[PDB]
Order: C-alpha cells, then sequence, then structure tokens
C-alpha cells in the first residue's frame, strides 16, 4: 500500500528491502544502443568506445545490485576480423581492473552462458577469452551476495539442452529435471526472469529458459546508459505494485458509466510498439 | 518498397497479403487476451454465452490474420505460466462445427503444442480430447494455405526437449538438430516468430523455441477482440517497413544537427520508459 511518490521518496535501503521481499529477484538487462550513446555523450574523436562503455555498464550493474536485485542477466554479444578487437572487448569483462574491483566490492559471482565455446574462433585469443571466462567464474565463486550472468552467443539453447540431456540421462538413468537443465546451461540454478529492461524497438533476446508470461517487459526510449535512479525506481514500482495489483478488476461491480468509459475508449487503435522513423532511427509512438 | 503508411492503408487487401507473403510476418504469435473484460463490455453477461462469443471473435481474428497473407499463426490458448476450467475449451477448438468449417474453408493446417498430454486429466475424457487433437491434425494435414498452432500448456519446453532428445539419440545414435527439436515439439518445422501481438501489460509467453531478438513485439491497449483491420495494418506496416529500415544508422556520417536532435531529446526527456503503467479500479494501463 505504497504510492509512487512515496516509493520515489524512500531511502535506498527501504527500496532494497522491498525488492528483496517482492522482487524482481532476477533481472535481464542487455546494454543496448551503446553506439548511439557513445556518439551523443562522449567524444568519438578522442574517447575510446570500450572503456567508456564498460564504465557505464559498471555504473548500471552497481545500481541494480544496490537496489536489492540478486541476479542480473546481461546478454553482451550474439566488419569481419575486427574480431580481435571484439574479443578484447569480451576480455575486459574478465581482466579490466575496475570491473574486477567491482566484482570484489559488491560480492558478485560471475557466470557466462551461451554457445561461446564453439562459436568463438579457434585461435589462441579465442581460447584465451574462454579460459579467462572459466577462471573468472572460479575466482569469484566465493562471492554469494549477487549473481551476474553474461550472455555470449546465448540465443539458441535448444541444441545445448539436447546434448546436456542426452549425457545426463546416460550417466544418471533418467532425464534431467528442469532445475538440472537450467543449472547445466547457466552454471547454477537461476529463477525465471522477473523483468527485462530493453531499449528502442520492442524486442527481447538472449535469456533462454528463463522467460515467462510473468516476466515484466520495459523499453527505454534513450539508450540503456542514460538510465537514471528515478527511472529505475519507476520501473521497480510498476513491477512490484502495479503489474500484479490486487484485487483484480470486478467488472460486475462497476457502474454503468465506468463500463461506458472503458467501452468508448476501446471502441474509438492504440498499440504500443508501433513506431515512426526519423533520420533512419525508429522511435516508439505515444 | 518506398511505401508510406497512408499508401499502405489505402492498398487493396490482395496487395497487402502479397506484400506480407513477400516480406513477412510469416510466423505471428497472437494470444487472445483480455477476454473477460471484452465480454463484460461488448456482450450481455446476463443473456449472452461466454464461450460462443469468445470463439466467434477468435475465428474472426484468425480469419483476418490469414487473409492478410500470414502463413502461420501461433495462438497460446491455455497458459500455466500466466483444467481450472477448460479441458473444455480446447475440446471446442477440435470439435465445434463452426470452427471446423473454418479450418476447412480457409484450408488451415492445425497443430497443438505444449504439455497437454501430461497436464490434461488422466480420465477417458482427457484421453478423448487428446485423440481429437491428433485426429484434427491428421484430418487437416492436406490443408496447405495456412498453419495454426494452438498452445495448450505450451510454456517451459525444456523437459519436453530433454525427453525428445533422449529418445531421438536412442533411435538415431546422435542428438537431434535444432530443426528436429522444433519438429518434435510443434509436430512440424516452424520458423522463428516474426511478431507477437499482446495486450495490456507488456509481457510475452508460450511460443517456446521460436522467440528471437527479431521478433517484433506489440501491445494493444484494448483487449484482443477489439482488433480491427486498420490496427492490424498499422502493426504490419511498422513491422515490414519501419522495424528494419535500411540503411541502418551511420552516426559517424551524421551531421551536427542530426546528432543534436537525438542528444537533446534524450537529455530533455531523460526518464521516458514504455511499459511503466498506472492502475485504476484494478485495471493496469500503459502510460505514454
Amino acid at each position: 500500500l505504497v504510492s509512487e511518490k512515496e516509493f520515489l521518496d524512500l531511502p535506498l535501503v527501504s527500496v532494497a528491502e522491498i525488492v528483496r521481499c517482492r522482487g524482481p529477484k532476477v533481472s535481464v538487462f542487455p546494454f543496448d544502443g551503446t553506439r548511439r550513446w557513445f556518439h551523443l555523450e562522449c567524444n568519438p574523436q578522442y574517447d575510446d568506445y570500450q572503456q567508456a562503455a564498460l564504465r557505464q555498464s559498471i555504473r548500471i550493474l552497481k545500481m541494480l545490485f544496490e537496489h536489492g536485485i540478486e541476479t542480473v542477466i546481461s546478454p553482451i554479444f550474439s566488419g569481419d576480423r575486427y574480431i580481435v578487437q571484439a574479443l578484447e572487448g569480451m576480455a575486459l569483462l574478465a581482466n579490466d581492473e575496475e570491473i574486477l574491483s567491482f566484482y570484489k566490492e559488491h560480492e558478485v559471482h560471475v557466470l557466462f552462458y551461451g554457445d561461446y565455446k564453439k562459436r568463438l574462433p579457434s585461435t589462441a585469443q579465442g581460447a584465451a577469452v574462454v579460459k579467462s571466462f572459466d577462471d573468472l567464474t572460479i575466482s569469484t565463486s566465493s562471492n554469494t551476495e549477487h549473481r551476474l550472468c553474461f550472455g555470449v552467443f546465448g540465443n539458441d539453447a535448444a541444441e545445448s539442452v539436447a546434448q546436456f540431456s542426452i549425457s545426463w540421462n546416460e550417466t544418471h538413468g533418467k532425464p534431467p529435471t528442469r532445475r538440472e537443465i537450467i543449472e547445466g546451461y547457466y552454471g547454477e540454478y537461476v529463477d525465471k526472469a522477473d523483468m527485462f529492461i530493453g531499449f528502442g524497438r520492442f524486442s527481447t533476446f538472449d535469456f533462454p529458459l528463463l522467460s515467462s508470461g510473468k516476466t515484466s517487459l520495459y523499453f527505454t526510449v534513450a539508450p540503456s546508459y542514460y538510465m537514471t535512479e528515478t527511472t529505475l525506481r519507476r520501473i521497480l514500482y510498476d513491477h512490484i505494485y502495479l503489474r500484479h495489483f490486487r484485487p483484480k478488476p470486478d467488472y460486475s461491480a462497476m457502474s454503468a458509466d465506468q463500463l461506458n468509459v472503458l467501452r468508448n475508449r476501446y471502441r474509438a487503435d492504440r498499440v504500443f510498439g508501433v513506431g515512426c522513423v526519423h533520420d533512419g532511427i525508429w522511435f516508439a509512438e505515444g
């Protein structure tokens, strides 16, 4: 029984306790539109993309964890032979000092999911990235306050599940349960996503097995890196108090006039996700 | 392909259907949602019958979708991630004269997917309904104009996939490919969903294996049954012409002002988020 203004005025710790009580326990947050943001808020002539971007990802993950969210799932990647570059960008997640300090300071256990072992190049660099992912999962394994799952080619889990399940049944004598399948794919058991925060065109991606009809979807207008505290709070408020508001509507107990308002509104077309294009850029209308 | 929204709206139906056939959405997911509300608003709950009304509207809409050139419609009917009443409803979908007449007239091939075999009552009635699903799939298998996939507890395919894959390896000596996994789950190979049209609260559900980042998501304000021809055309237009506009943005090639309009927009309206709603009399509505 909290209003939005009240929720906005709460001290941070109260918000965190509410989130631990009611969720979202598992939040999906790809960092999207990093391109556009980099051209708008940095200097592309002087600044370097990878470091700036990493700084912002750190800021947002910090914010999410500090709001009492236990697990963040963050799909990162899904010319050519600029692959060296992008393998270095992946490498930052396991070697950059600032982010390692972040994992330490916030007691984050980092896990990687997806088809990266087979899809990454069979080069010494590719092998090095994979090995640094493995090693990072091991060296953060003593952390238990938060879980961060990074998705690298984490889009089509069907074949991976098929093979995991064949092996499992061969060594256990029965199929793996859903929990066991999830543990196999993410490394540890993770609950279904409570929310997905996307950007721009309405679409979701790269959290196999964890999607449900109870996953709340949001789409920012600005690139993810513009995410402010106020915004995160309006999202949290919507998911916690409004998405599953009780009691459910009782149409029979509604006056003739209320029913008239609903009837008239629905009769006189409005659909979220229908957009417009300006200078080659899509914007949601409304 | 240089077509405006007004132009697209003014096109003859066959032109639209041909465009949809050419450019998609080939596979469209469309649950019928907000049906209690729709029924209390557009029918006489005191005189009218719920199921006939609802079925009539579902037929109307599926008809509209197929008439717009969409090959496959996937429609979650009963969802357990979102018995109780309807083992009955699905029975209607495989047994009601009007809808059977619809599958015939519109040459629809019907499939059922989900955990229904295990979730349906283990009674003779449950068995009979399952058999009628099977029989309907066989019966409409010669229909080739359209495909309709009904979701009955079609969430959480993981365990189904595990079991299918175990059996498959037992018979073939190797794991099934993705294609084979999809055939196993849906009965036939189906491509990834090109769009999902939902209602109200932004959420999607019950099309396992077929979701991708390329699935365009839409959320109507009104309950599904209010869907009109114009609304559907606006959705189609957005998906075909706007969602994947070419060329894609080249920021380094953009003028100072092209960057400025964007920067200014984001800085001057910093908290804009679609999916945040408001509640009145227990009804959630998206803001914006």
